[PDB]
């Protein structure tokens, strides 16, 4: 289905909020595609749960997060936030939603 923000039979695998995605690092299309990143980027060392251990919290955090990165910024990704929310992300953000999703299920 193409409703945004709602677990669809796909999405599966985390929580499908796309729309807490400007939530999850407190950047929304305001910032260049310089700090929609660094926004991310100071968040994905700091909940990195390598450098956070024994809190798997932080790995949930830091799996947002990886998903708001591209989203807010790229159009790409914002459109898979209309379809997909989380999941589509995740893997369309950080891979492409036009080769790996394909892929995957």
């Amino acid at each position: 289905m193409r409703s945004p923000g709602m677990a669809d039979q796909r999405q599966r695998s985390l929580s499908t909020s796309g729309e807490s995605l400007y939530h999850v690092l407190g950047l929304d299309k305001n910032a260049t595609s310089d700090d929609i990143k660094k926004s991310y980027r100071k968040l994905a060392l700091k909940y990195h749960p390598d450098k956070n251990p024994d809190n798997p919290e932080a790995a949930d955090k830091f799996k947002e997060i990886n998903n708001a990165h591209a989203i807010l910024t790229d159009a790409t990704k914002r459109n898979i936030y209309d379809k997909y929310g989380s999941l589509g992300l995740y893997v369309a953000e950080q891979f492409g939603e036009e080769n790996v999703n394909t892929y995957f299920v």
